[PDB]
């Protein structure tokens, strides 16, 4: 099968498998697993931060960033369209009792700075006292705007509230857009990363922040069922992701290109200038009978294409040509 | 004091005071108050459903709604202006783990586009279980034409449909359709007693019985339980007897209250004058505490009751006409 | 109908009603009622807290009160037949987030060796911020000097001290101390008003400025902010002010009616105020006599005389 | 170091890694990967259940399971001692809003406790709806007899049944019945694998297909839905089938180790010592620092012997000798 449903369906390499082979493990509760602490110390470093959590999904991820940050009743104002408020079965709210303000986000994971600011609730009991403010880059396969995310901090500085990113694909916006990760996370006071999806590691996500912040996210692990024994097996495969997989996601983003180039050019319509990383969103002018067609032949999807490592040249030639066939 | 800012500032006339001195009281929590009993009798009565049950406030009447509809991580559908959505402590959701869903809320009604694109079976997602309206959003009367719509989209997906009618009388009046008329749309509905009927304390939640005895399970554990509530009860019963076709005379103050300043640097809209409030713009900080000193009180916003009368409106449109 | 289920069927008295019908009454939600503020200002006063906060029910000013010390995942430990735990349908977990720890009860007093060992730093347990005590718990009067060895453990532990004073006046006036002296070891009391004091309905939640202000928030969640609530504050500031004295012929009249039926199980030291705990269908003969309680448990209150106590004495040696 | 403290620092085998090293994955939300369908699949059949679910940890799967039985204001009654009240943060009430029903705890549950713990109907109460036991209970094993009395009590009342069943596979071999034996009289029963079975991460849910169902939906709320998760999901299924056998060994050795200390100063007695536990008091502080000098480590003090815990470890005793 050609996959492009999701780029969460990455299978590990043959090194990324040998490496956890050599995986030395200890027990995590007692915090002597030397893989998942190795990886937590690497993570914290990498994104500049004070310390790390490692967790096996990113939406426990962002279930515990939202609950460090907010208090039962406490606000956390967030995109409509954001994961964490849509696709999480809202848990920070069911779970957590954290009061979620949607607001409406736009193309790029920007949520207006007037949507926010009229979001922010004044020191009143008909209101929640908000707390923190969420973001997503990538959003979509889109690049989160690096100018506009300066001036929701100031935005953020001007309330004394907290600012947390869901970075499940933010290496993808670092590779596209040639900004470090340093610079693309400097303005969150915490940021998700999932290693589970583009970077190949086949279970995990990393919460990252300050001492005091990941210390309450740990707690709260614990208390969801977060709290692993011999986790360095998946620790490691995810610091292998980390150091080895970074790179080549321009790879990822070429095809998704390609792919992109090629059936632009045909009863579809697409956006050529959305496609900035490994995601290409396109329609009919329906669906149906496409999704079987492409089955048949052996490939898989749901108008959104994404491109990753198992994924090659002759993958996206072949999809083309399905698309070219069904004209 | 002139008070415009909110009808809920309404004084027990003598009359009611009066019902509450010699209202019989018993226990509440064993139903054998009289007068608790009997205006939760005619409450449901008056709008044709099963059973009703008497609460201290609105914000409970709600709470108890949309959690006796709505269990842990199930989803209910609201405006985002609604008042249970930003006006109570999204209460429903830190205590009662329900599932927030707010949409667009333009009039008071929800695009049915947006209801149904909200509604949601899958991991990633709420179950919606429930449907939202405020009969009276800011004073604005919800059409009829659009209740009978809204209806039949929760009925495809078998959801149920709740109204915060905290003003639901003011729209009774104004709009000249029946109570029944304008709940039998609704699962659930959840009357004021506190704002423009002139009862002291309380409000009605009123649905099925097995409804209602969820709803009567949850107030004993939010604390809404009371004793000898009797004489809340009965002051209740006598506004809904006695204080209902004089909230006409709420909106010809106001329908006099906008006249009277619109023919003014004032930018308000005559359209949206249906019942009790007058929504205005300045073309603010100033203004009000220059009305605080000529004993006038409100918030843009100017919602006229029994205590607001007809030398009250002219003494409010004149202290304009010397502000500007 | 001689009621003897409870002290809570108390009805208003004409005096009471009276004061109903002058009471001022503004809007609460601004805090613009006269009656409320009046009601809050001397219930502060009379327990020497910096606050206090009117509620509609015994119940919410536990929920609050609990709430308002314990945050999601903070642990709170009680006594296993206490009210907050046992009768109020574990509110404050199931709303609140709080986790409960229900330690054996022994007089109403929790040893303070299981309270000890319920105190939790670590991953597997609940961080504890707070112990509940009950004053009285079923009639009996919780014991002066154990309140002090209590805040002693509190302040060791950097803990809160809540007090379930439902029925506080009653061990008031049973045991000969002062409201002052039952209160000063509590961080926070509830008190009920509709109950021995015999006003309709609430209850008042007392502690600091702080304390109070995270409870009046709390409040308005849980659809406890009412509009014209100076009626009822003010048959509460009555009951406060004219009903405590008299808790002493309650406390009289349920001796008495226990010596008449101990005569006939029953334990006389256990009668220490208004309650009568009895042991050997029974209930369907007296209802039909004119004399109704639970069961096992019988309450006497202000609308209880003399008479009535003969009566079912008369009623009880009959069967 | 000779490591005592639990049997959750088990490593894994060359074997088992070797296992893990040719473990076929797949995407387990879409439901794909082939490692932990099999499991599952085996976990099920193995226990004579309908559906099982991989899970994180034991907490995450108890914590599910209760979530699973028991909606908000729902009540299950469980032992004191027991972990899901003791030792998970409360999480079932923290976050699930269910209400935990602590009971005194061979770590049997007295069913007059229970009989009496079971809320009446009425608005005071919470309605009850599981009851929790664990098997094994601080290496106790639950005797079969008051396991078949208690579900007589549990179909009186028409409440379900779940077993946090972290050790099982201990109490099964050392009672001589088999899993389906010990697993019969449950509605859900929740298994460890990185404990005694020697796996590196996880736990097995397993119940109803109805039941299992709701903890799937669960468990993506929680966090517990994993990408690739073959991998451990398969040294999982290795531990299962290649490491049940073996635990007679672990009750061997802490037979063994009971026996030698049992030493003067040194309290215990050997009927509590069933499975691969022993409790032991002295006549505390200065022992754990004396025995780490010497590389031996533990947790009155507790001691768990397992995979890597060979004879001449069980060496403990002498030092035991030699410090007394
Ligand atoms: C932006 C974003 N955030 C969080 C998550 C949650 O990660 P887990 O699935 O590991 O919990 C996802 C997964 N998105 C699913 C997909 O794109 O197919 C995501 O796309
Ligand atoms: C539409 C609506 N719904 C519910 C409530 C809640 O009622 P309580 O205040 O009794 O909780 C209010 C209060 N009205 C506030 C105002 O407009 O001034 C309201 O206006
Ligand atoms: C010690 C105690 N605490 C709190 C309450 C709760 O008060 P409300 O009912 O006002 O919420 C009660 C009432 N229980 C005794 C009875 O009802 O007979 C009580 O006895
Ligand atoms: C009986 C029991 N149940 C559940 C758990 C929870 O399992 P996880 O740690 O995988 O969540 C434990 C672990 N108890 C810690 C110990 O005995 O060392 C346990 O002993």
């Amino acid at each position: 099968y050609i996959d492009l449903r999701s780029d969460t369906v990455t299978q590990p390499t043959d090194a990324m498998r040998q490496c956890m082979l050599h995986a030395e493990v200890g027990d995590d509760v007692y915090g002597e697993d030397p893989g998942v602490n190795a990886l937590e110390a690497y993570g914290a470093d990498l994104l500049g931060k004070e310390a790390a959590l490692f967790v096996p999904s990113g939406t426990m991820s962002n279930l515990l960033a939202v609950m460090s940050h907010c208090q039962r009743g406490e606000g956390a104002v967030l995109g409509s369209a954001a994961h964490i408020y849509r696709y999480e079965a809202q848990g920070s709210a069911v779970l957590g009792s954290v009061a979620l303000q949607p607001v409406p986000m736009q193309a790029d994971g920007s949520l207006a700075l007037a949507d926010v600011r009229a979001a922010i609730a004044p020191d009143d009991v008909h209101f929640t006292p908000t707390r923190l403010v969420c973001l997503e880059n990538t959003h979509n396969g889109k690049v989160l705007p690096l100018p506009y995310l300066r001036e929701m901090r100031e935005l953020v500085d001007e309330h004394g509230l907290q600012l947390h990113l869901d970075g499940a694909r933010l290496f993808n916006a670092v590779v596209a857009s040639g900004h470090t990760v340093r610079e693309l996370v400097a303005p969150f006071d915490s940021v998700s990363i999932c290693l589970s999806k583009g970077l190949g590691a086949p279970v995990g996500s990393l919460l990252v922040g300050s001492h005091a912040f990941i210390a309450r996210a740990r707690r709260l692990r614990k208390m969801v069922g977060g709290g692993m024994r011999q986790a360095g097996i998946l620790a490691q495969a995810g610091l292998f992701a980390l150091q080895q997989h970074v790179v080549r996601l321009a790879d990822d983003h070429r095809r998704a290109r390609q792919l992109a180039e090629g059936l632009a050019a045909l009863g579809i319509r697409l956006d050529l200038a959305q496609v900035q990383t490994n995601m290409v969103f396109l329609q009919l002018t329906e669906s149906a009978p496409l999704l079987a067609f492409m089955k048949a032949r052996g490939i898989l999807f749901s108008l959104r294409l994404v491109t990753h490592l198992q994924i090659h040249d002759d993958d996206i030639e072949e999809v083309i040509d399905a698309f070219t066939e069904y004209l």
